């Protein structure tokens, strides 16, 4: 009489009119609702879900009499549960829909009966845009609820008398109902509204009860918290809001991380909190995720908050500029002993292995420190493999460019010594090519400066770029011209040799300048398309110049850009962190940011000990 | 623009293409756009809901890595193009019988091909930007067929049949501060 | 230091045994020297609008 | 707390009963930050009428010089300057109606014409906090 077609369209159809009398004959041939000759072999979805789906009005009487129908037929606790067996809805269940739905009355109505409040949604609809999904809202009904704002829905499914859902329950990923709060938040006005609003919320409801640690602490498979995962995703929003989160309650004022520790005359001072913000090495920080690894469309104004940017002015007078100057003032004495032993290494004949002499032991001294410098540098680069490493570091303006050039030059200056070693001439040749990119990669110790204007409104990488094109060019313009002069008897004028392009290039480049000579003019077979090559040539290379120049003016006309200054900032953070990571555990805690407070009382009169760190402001406007 | 499903924070859309890109069997909007199309506002048109996202579409679904490979596959043929190595001695039709002379030889092969492929897929469109392609390709045969003849003029204007290839390659950051 | 202006006779890389890559390292620091000089010229001698001819002309009365 | 705290009148009546009624109210804090700052400086520094009119009703001292290091401009290592008056500290913390009553006061009243430690008068100190903002 009812198949499940039948069934589906009846109740799709929702009039609980004809389906009345199915009773009887269920129940005489022994037959259950969750048969699988019953419902959909693709999808396994039941009747339930597909009058939920076809909800209208608001309201549907059909759902309180399948329900009394299931628990005639003694089904009630799996026939309000539909793990569906598609790959794309592995967990979907009816209480996800029904919070899906935005109806209260069936949210209270089908946890009446208390099916459950935990049901996964794995499917692969229900995953971050990243892994291949549609919307990520964690895993739990309560997730669903408050990732989809529904306040009366979270408080229902808290304080309810059936079954809660505890806020402090995992989904597949560890992520809980902070973490999915977080990931649903992109930075809009309208949407960290009640993002901020709903995270209060909950984290001031999870603090009433069950008086422990906060939900904010709970870290998922991979322990990123959710201000963690807040400045990895790249969210200013939340991640704002979480900084300057303040609690006047008695109760709890362990959550606020900023502290009113005096407010004395027209100056204001503030108390922030430092727990996750700087750790001496046995944590996880935010700033170190925030300057390495996150979303780099909006990384500098994430760093432009009233914390972050006073803990990096502090860190830098602290010990970050003595440390910078101690590196580039080492640095320049490396490579000043570099020049003096390229300069005054000698060239005749085999490489000059015979010292015994205290003048040639000073170079052999200094050439072993130029060895050890590059040795060091390589290894650096290397080991960052075994670390934090791998981005799209190719063309990137925060340290992963500068770090190619480093490798380049140790990588270069060990084929030199090994080329030294091996009696190779050209190791001078190579030497020579690696002190020049070493006193050019001396720019990277520019991060110190905002004189200073022009210096940072001039990017290396622009030049390089265009000097790393200009050298290709030439030598590949001189290669096609090297073609057609005629074979032997001279090798360089007036004809070509299998060694005449090393000196042919020296023609070109006098003639761009404008001391060249036309005699190579004659040296080819075939002048009327030689004069038209060498033509479109210097055009070429006027147009290059000349375009570098107009970009060399625009970029320094500005002055200062919007973007040029994040950029510095980012480098500065950046170069402030990898100065703060070398060094060891205990000497990072005697440079511990901040200052040690009591900021209040918690359980047990235990003191609440957080460091923290002061960042005053003035204000003649609020009394 | 149909309305498919929504849920809160989604709201999927189903927008129609039935004109907007048409696959051989009747004309396009986009082609007229950018091609013929009233030049001073262009852009306006470029910054509606369906035809950017085609076009992000149609690059992530192919175009990266059919412009990836012809970029890379036109640099590789121009490298190859073994002017510099050209038997400097000897009459012009040079026989092949060392080893390393047949190395290059095949590098010949490949521009000549390049060459051909250029000349058949713009006289395709001439049958049925693209005229320096077609320069850029009968100077290779004019070329081959001068080596093959025994005139000894041939080096001459092989030599700029693709130094004019260079720019040819420029094309590829431009659409084949400025330049 | 004639380079820079161009009146110093280029024989010198006539002598290196290198000119493949002296050649290299003489183009970079023409370019290098020429950014070098540009950018000191153009942080001097250009210099908000009117503010200079506001104040310089009233320091004179 | 709260804007009233009845620990002080009970104080001061211990106080008189005392009989170290001028020497009481005198706090030339010795601290190398606070060279000079006394009770009347506090109460006019936060801002609480009633307390600076009971405080100053008995006339304990209405020239005392915020000599100290906290009390100095940015450029001197600072974090507030006013002058070292109180009542340049009235005049600058936007207080109409404590300079009002501290100048016209029945039992006495400070010379609005003195000159702090470094030379300024209050109107040097109005000068020297006013940014220029509009508020
Ligand atoms: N003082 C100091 C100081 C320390 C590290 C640094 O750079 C960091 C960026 N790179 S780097 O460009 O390759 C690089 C540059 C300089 C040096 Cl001496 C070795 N390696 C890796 C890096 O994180 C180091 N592990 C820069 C500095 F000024």
């Amino acid at each position: 009489v009812f198949n499940r077609p039948i069934l589906f369209d009846i109740v799709s159809r929702g009039s609980t009119a004809d389906l009345d009398g199915l009773l009887p004959f269920l129940l005489t041939h022994k037959k259950r609702l969750t048969d699988e000759e019953f419902r959909e072999p693709s999808t396994g979805k039941t009747c339930l879900p597909k009058a939920l789906l076809n909800l209208s009005n608001g309201r549907n009487d059909t759902i309180p009499v399948l329900l009394d129908i299931a628990e005639r037929t003694g089904n009630m606790r799996e026939f309000i549960n539909s793990p569906f067996r598609d790959i794309y809805y592995r967990g979907q269940t009816a209480l996800h829909i029904a919070i899906e739905r935005r109806c209260k009355h069936y949210v209270e109505l089908l946890v009446a009966q208390g099916a459950d409040v935990h049901a996964q949604a794995r499917g692969r609809f229900f995953q971050p845009k990243d892994e291949g999904g549609y919307f990520y809202f964690g895993e739990l009904p309560l997730s669903l609820a408050a990732c989809t704002n529904q306040p009366h829905i979270v408080n229902y499914l808290t304080e309810n008398p059936h079954k809660k859902a505890d806020m402090r329950r995992q989904d597949s990923r560890g992520n809980t109902v902070l973490h999915a709060l977080v990931a649903i938040a992109d930075n809009t006005r309208e949407n960290t509204k009640f993002v901020t609003k709903m995270y209060d919320l909950l984290l001031l409801k999870c603090a009433r009860l069950f008086p422990d640690s906060n939900l904010e602490a709970v870290l998922n498979n991979d322990g990123l918290s959710p201000l963690m995962m807040a400045a990895k995703t790249g969210k200013i929003g939340i991640f704002q809001h979480i900084i300057r989160r303040e609690v006047t309650d008695e109760d709890t004022r362990h959550l606020s991380r900023k502290f009113k520790d005096w407010a004395y005359g027209p100056v204001y001072s503030s108390l922030y909190d430092l727990s996750s913000l700087d750790t001496c090495g046995e944590e996880a920080s935010v700033l170190e995720i925030l300057v390495y690894n996150s979303k780099i469309e909006n990384r500098h104004e994430m760093l432009a908050v009233e914390p972050i940017n006073e803990l990096l002015r502090d860190k830098w007078r602290k010990f970050g500029a003595v440390s910078f100057y101690i590196n580039v003032v080492s640095y320049l004495c490396a490579m000043v002993i570099f020049t003096l032993t390229a300069y005054y290494q000698p060239l005749e004949g085999t490489p000059p292995y015979p010292y015994r002499t205290t003048v040639d032991y000073l170079r052999l001294a200094g050439e072993v420190i130029t060895l050890f410098t590059g040795v060091l540098f390589f290894f650096t680069n290397i080991k960052d493999l075994f670390m934090k490493k791998c981005p799209g570091v190719n063309s990137l303006f925060i340290d992963g460019s500068f770090q190619l050039l480093y490798f380049i030059y140790s990588v270069l200056v060990i084929v030199s010594a090994a080329l030294y070693l091996a009696g190779i001439e050209a190791y001078l040749a190579v030497m020579v090519f690696a002190l020049v990119l070493g006193w050019m990669n001396a720019l990277y110790f520019t991060r110190g400066l905002k004189y200073s204007i022009m210096i940072q409104k001039i990017l290396f990488k622009d030049l390089f770029r265009f000097l790393l094109v200009y050298l290709l060019f030439m030598i590949g313009y001189a290669s096609a011209l090297v073609s057609l002069l005629n074979p032997c008897v001279p090798t360089y004028p007036s004809c070509r040799d299998s060694e005449t392009f090393s000196t042919f290039l020296l023609d070109l480049f006098k003639l761009t300048i404008g001391m060249g000579d036309l005699e190579m003019l004659s040296s080819t077979k075939y002048p009327v398309v030689f004069i038209i090559l060498l033509v479109t040539y210097i055009i070429l290379t006027f147009v290059l110049l000349l375009n570098m120049l107009i970009a060399l003016m625009g970029e320094t006309v500005g002055q200062v850009s919007k973007e040029s200054k994040h950029i510095w900032k980012l480098q500065w953070a950046t170069t402030i962190l990898d100065i703060e990571r070398s060094f060891p555990v205990f000497l990072r805690k005697a440079f511990r940011s901040g200052e040690m407070v009591t900021v209040g009382k918690s359980s047990d009169g235990t003191p609440d000990r957080r460091w923290c760190f002061r960042v005053d402001e003035v204000n003649w406007s609020h009394w």
